[PDB]
């Protein structure tokens, strides 16, 4: 019962490790759904892929189990049902930003020794504020 | 040292045992040089309140401190401007009322010995951290 409920480009910047910083466009998947290899839990699953570089690929799953800790940390107020809408609305917003509008949100792609770590931040002129932060697999 | 703020403040007081108060605290930012330091920049920031002598919380942020702090949260501007920002922020707070949306409000975790500063705006969403502070109990 995998439903998608977005996917199309989305501009991010990227960093890697001995790269300097990169503004690109690429394509965020998000789907939601059960998956009967774990108890048949409720997940969440995004996929982050480049149109240019068929191997660029980095994935989150989150189960509903996953989504506990997660809400504690980030002091999250909404249920797991509602968490893909709120990450959608955000990337609504990196999407919408143009250059000059502060605060300006954007998606930020962290690669660290392949693995990655994704942000979408609210800059205003005190600092980078992240509304959410979320740690990619690399691959499918 | 140099006083840059001397306010009263709505804080949110949170301690294990969950007393929420929501009292007025006094707010002290100093900022000064530190001589037994090779005149180390610092920015000190006091915590009290008169109905309780021994409700003391301090900071202090030296040059070295902001650094780090600087990398975690991502801050933006030089340990100079700092100081400009949380009284900001901590006006935020004093202007905050009920029915905003997003409200910002000033919270301080009270955790045996160390305590944790927060200044968070409460969206549709969830409660945003604009700052994260540690204090230490005393002068």
């Amino acid at each position: 019962t995998a439903t998608t409920l977005f996917w199309r480009p989305v501009p991010v910047h990227v960093k890697q490790q001995d790269r300097e910083d990169v503004l690109e466009e690429l394509t965020f998947r998000i789907l939601t759904g059960v998956a009967k290899q774990n108890h048949n839990l409720r997940i969440l699953r995004i996929h982050i892929s480049s149109d240019s570089d068929l191997f660029f690929l980095h994935t989150l799953e989150v189960s509903e189990e996953d989504f506990q800790s997660l809400k504690n940390d980030e002091d999250i107020l909404v249920d797991f049902a509602s968490f893909p809408g709120k990450i959608i609305s955000l990337l609504e917003k990196c999407i919408l930003a143009q250059p000059g509008d502060s605060p300006r949100f954007q998606a930020v792609l962290t690669i660290r020794g392949g693995e990655s770590v994704f942000k979408i931040v609210e800059i205003n002129d005190f600092r980078r504020l992240p509304h959410i932060t979320l740690a990619f697999r690399p691959g499918n």
